[PDB]
């Protein structure tokens, strides 16, 4: 926090529940009152800028991509930023693997 603006960050839009398909890459983004290092987490689990987890930040907006979705992923994701934090609810859709219909 050097050469910026004194004070923590505040979620302007916040997270938002969503859904997806098994095997696909979910999409969760959240804006803030200023560019700050956020921390993506999932309840008992812990996410971070890694391989399977494609994290990105173009500024006051943080984009999160979960490579390899599954029934598990479906739950509640939280994003910690500064002194604030938000939560959301993701929904997974079992792949059509098998019964060809859609």
């Amino acid at each position: 926090g050097s050469s910026g603006s004194s004070g923590p960050a505040k979620f302007t839009e916040g997270l938002r529940n969503e859904e997806a398909v098994e095997g696909a890459t979910a999409m969760l983004w959240c804006e803030l009152s200023k560019v700050a290092p956020v921390e993506w987490r999932k309840g008992p689990e812990n996410l971070r800028d890694g391989d399977r987890y494609i994290l990105r930040q173009e500024g006051t907006r943080c984009e999160l991509q979960i490579c390899g979705l599954a029934m598990a992923d479906a739950g509640e994701y939280l994003c910690v930023c500064g002194q604030e934090r938000t939560s959301a609810t993701l929904t997974i859709r079992a792949l059509p693997s098998g019964p060809s219909s859609g």
